[PDB]
């Protein structure tokens, strides 16, 4: 027999078990997140296990076919997916080390604690609590006090972990043929052997690289303009042409400048659209808010939701005696079976986020009859953005007014929309230059580009250039501010949040425009487009079976990430920062700091 049409049989047999072990698995998971029990734990992890190790003998038994003398580009998918060794191709000693290492910086994230100086007795873990006061405290030292205490206290003692930690990720992907840890992970988007499709590894920091270029105009006048308003907020403490302190931006990192809006809303009077109570006069219900979701899709020709989707799904919060995580997630259990779990609350922001949800099981149902080991998005950062995408257009005035939860009573203005741009681009916007100096600092930290010595000196120089924004405090090698991020100490990659961004977008622009829509692409809603539902279907059946770059394509017309998009929607906003910074200075200067005197 051929190394091929064996390997045809290996994977057939893969699907059928994989596909059963995976059903068995998710159905422990989905009992113990529904119902938390003691032994719906148990079941939960025995079940998961078996997964686990199911997983490891496929692995080391799929090597068995070479790589090279495969053919049929859709096995070697398959293949290649299975026969990632990974941490196993580390020694048992460190494997072990490496693990102790995950979840030591783990569980010091989840745990570690800030005690109050005033009194040792009264202390605050990250949440709630610091974040609590990262998000809503309008008192420069109080928020100074807890900025610098997270990194001080736990920080630092992430930073002995994770320099032993690079070294054995670099270890683990050089062994596994990679250059280093970075370099793994940049692996997602990584195509080959496909004539006018393929796409390198170093190819995704340079696109990342040129992308973000064009979107630093829009940022600077975004950061200049919130930069005044921080100023009348905080008299004294900034500098008209200086980075923004750290500690000031609405989370404990500034990931988002989500939380900066009471303070830079342009028209404080103008109302802010909220159907989250007319939604209550009418009498909505859960079952209301999911089955207008599933209405909106067929709206477009995707196809209704299945039966047991209604019946096995958790669409409400079963209160007490009933413990359960209400953290909203889509599930494909397998053998399809598509579930839903979301204690929903009748609010403005649940209605939109069944949307954003069953956009992902409508992206889990669209390739469900390709193999097992094909049904994900086309790269890490599809699903979130068909996601995103929905919301977008579920939120639109046009879209509560035909749906009868916003009266056509409600005027828009120049201004509410300006208002609603700016609230956009503080989360949307304002997180891109975070999300890719981020990056950017561990594929130099894997690259062995920044020497141990130099990891914070480069880190704030490089908050300071990129981002503009300024440690309150100076930080020497004692510290490790990236690790004191979730994403950081829990060993998740990042770039995906810029990606899915762009991407967004792109696939918005695209539906948009085969909706017929006319004006500004913030307006535009989908609903009652087969033509754009067409266009969003071809991509979603597709899986993982084709290129990312050709999902994309069926979609934009375009094979590549694009920021244009992106700039289009803001441009409105855009247009009335520039005249807004008309006496500002716009960027910043990296030489100042708030302790400069
Ligand atoms: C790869 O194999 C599958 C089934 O094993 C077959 O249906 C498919 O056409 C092959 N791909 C091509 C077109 O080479
Ligand atoms: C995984 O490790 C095994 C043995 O250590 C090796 O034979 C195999 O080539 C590795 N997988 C690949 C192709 O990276
Ligand atoms: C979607 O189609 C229905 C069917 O006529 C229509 O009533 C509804 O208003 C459409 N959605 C919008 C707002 O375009
Ligand atoms: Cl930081
Ligand atoms: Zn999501």
């Amino acid at each position: 027999s051929t190394i091929e049409e064996q390997a045809k049989t290996f994977l057939d047999k893969f699907n059928h078990e994989a596909e059963d072990l995976f059903y068995q698995s998710s159905l422990a998971s989905w009992n113990y997140n529904t119902n938390i029990t003691e032994e719906n734990v148990q079941n939960m992890n025995n079940a998961g296990d078996k997964w686990s190790a199911f997983l490891k003998e496929q692995s080391t038994l799929a090597q068995m076919y070479p790589l090279q003398e495969i053919q049929n580009l859709t096995v070697k998918l398959q293949l290649q997916a299975l026969q990632q060794n990974g941490s196993s191709v580390l020694s048992e000693d460190k494997s072990k080390r490496l693990n102790t290492i995950l979840n030591t910086m783990s569980t010091i994230y989840s745990t570690g604690k800030v005690c109050n100086p005033d009194n040792p007795q009264e202390c605050l873990l990250l949440e709630p609590g610091l974040n609590e006061i990262m998000a809503n405290s309008l008192d420069y030292n109080e928020r100074l006090w807890a900025w610098e205490s997270w990194r001080s206290e736990v920080g630092k003692q992430l930073r002995p972990l994770y320099e032993e930690y690079v070294v054995l990720k670099n270890e683990m992907a050089r062994a596994n043929h990679y250059e280093d840890y970075g370099d793994y992970w940049r692996g997602d988007y990584e195509v080959n052997g496909v004539d006018g499709y393929d796409y390198s590894r170093g190819q995704l920091i340079e696109d990342v690289e040129h992308t973000f270029e064009e979107i630093k105009p829009l940022y600077e006048h975004l950061h200049a303009y919130v930069r005044a308003k921080l100023m009348n907020a905080y008299p004294s403490y900034i500098s008209p042409i200086g980075c923004l302190p750290a500690h000031l931006l609405g989370d404990m990192w500034g990931r988002f400048w989500t939380n900066l809006y009471s303070l830079t809303v342009p028209f404080g009077q103008k109302p802010n659209i909220d159907v989250t109570d007319a939604m209550v006069d009418q009498a909505w219900d859960a079952q209301r808010i999911f089955k207008e979701a599933e209405k909106f899709f067929v709206s477009v020709g995707l196809p209704n939701m299945t039966q047991g989707f209604w019946e096995n799904s958790m669409l409400t919060d079963p209160g007490n005696v009933q413990k359960a995580v209400c953290h909203p997630t889509a599930w494909d259990l397998g053998k399809g079976d598509f579930r839903i779990l979301m204690c929903t609350k009748v609010t403005m922001d649940d209605f939109l986020t069944a949307h954003h949800e069953m956009g992902h099981i409508q992206y889990d149902m669209a390739y469900a009859a390709q193999p097992f080991l094909l049904r994900n998005g086309a790269n890490e950062g599809f699903h979130e953005a068909v996601g995103e995408i929905m919301s977008l257009s579920a939120a639109t005035p046009k879209h509560l007014k035909s749906i009868g939860l916003l009266s056509p009573d409600f005027q828009e203005d120049n201004e509410t929309e300006i208002n609603f741009l700016l609230k956009q681009a503080l989360t949307i916007v304002g997180t891109l230059p975070f999300t890719y100096m981020l990056e950017k600092w561990r594929w130099m930290v894997f690259k062995g580009e920044i020497p141990k010595d130099q990891w914070m000196k480069k880190w704030w120089e490089m908050k300071r250039e990129i981002v503009g924004v300024v440690e309150p405090v100076p930080h020497d090698e004692t510290y490790c501010d990236p690790a004191s991020l979730f994403h950081v100490s829990n060993d998740y990659s990042f770039i995906r949040y810029y990606t899915r961004t762009l991407y967004q977008f792109q696939f918005q622009e695209a539906l948009c425009q085969a909706a017929k829509h006319e004006g500004p692409l913030h307006k535009c809603d989908i609903s009652n487009s087969t033509e754009a539902g067409q266009k969003l279907f071809n991509m979603l059946r597709l899986g993982k079976s084709e290129p990312w770059t050709l999902a994309l394509e069926n979609v934009v017309g375009a094979k590549n990430m694009n920021v244009r998009p992106l700039l289009n929607y803001f441009e409105p906003l855009f247009t009335w920062l520039k005249d807004q910074n008309k006496n500002s200075f716009v960027g910043w200067s990296t030489d100042w700091s708030p302790y400069a005197d």
